[PDB]
């Protein structure tokens, strides 16, 4: 089944990219949380900031696996 | 066995993942035009804030359930 | 059956380019969010852009 084989890599890649995803989500939902509690501007947002953008590339280059 | 099956129930489990996660980007959202407006720290930031945790935690596990 | 699950496949395909767009416009906009920006306009045609970027999300996941 070849077809069945394409199936099954394009899933794969969609998991990997669904886990990034999820990575990304935590990291902005805690982002949002610090500008709730105040600290807009402070060591902690900048680490979640790169943290998130790492996630976002990865996720991208999960995603582009799949085309 | 039940190859296809699989795929399927990936699939479906995939759709539950996109539609929490589409739910959680309009909360995401609404929480940012907020935040424009200076209501970083009022009651429907709190709300928002929860729903949001909320569609994170259904995206998570309609994830999860992918294997 | 197998055409089915690879339109889904393709559906699926949009949604994450859509999804990639969203994501870049929303961390630009935390990224404003630092520095003291949450008021420029910067701010609103990126607002403007992530709806965009929701909406076509939203209709590409109802193709699934």
């Amino acid at each position: 089944g070849k077809r069945i084989d394409e199936i099954e890599s394009k899933l794969k890649h969609l998991e990997e990219f669904t886990t990034h995803l999820i990575k990304l989500m935590e990291t902005m939902l805690e982002l949002l949380k610090l500008v709730s509690d105040g600290k807009s501007d402070s060591e902690e947002y900048k680490e979640l900031l790169e943290k998130a953008e790492e996630y976002l590339k990865q996720a991208t280059e999960a995603a582009k696996k799949i085309g």
